[PDB]
């Protein structure tokens, strides 16, 4: 299992295009991927769950990846977060 805590710097937080893109990236992997914010964990592959979490700028979140391709998944997540200006 891999886990990483990020600090959201984006103006919109995890919403709009960056959120949709992050969700799409997560969905490409077989591993289970969860996003935790304020003690609440959702499936990062689910758009409704992510959008409803209410993650704004300045938020501290933790992403957990668990599965065969977890290493590949974490690497892609970090890249996406950087290119979408999220963390």
């Amino acid at each position: 299992m891999e886990k990483k805590e990020f600090h959201i710097v984006a103006e919109t937080g995890i919403h709009a295009r960056p959120a949709t893109l992050l969700v799409q990236t997560a969905s490409k992997f077989n591993s289970d991927i969860n996003l935790e914010y304020k003690g609440k964990s959702v499936n990062l592959k689910s758009i409704m769950g992510v959008m409803s979490l209410g993650v704004g700028q300045g938020s501290d979140v933790t992403i957990t990846v668990d599965g065969a391709d977890e290493a590949e998944g974490m690497a892609a997540i970090v890249e996406t977060l950087q290119k979408e200006g999220l963390a």
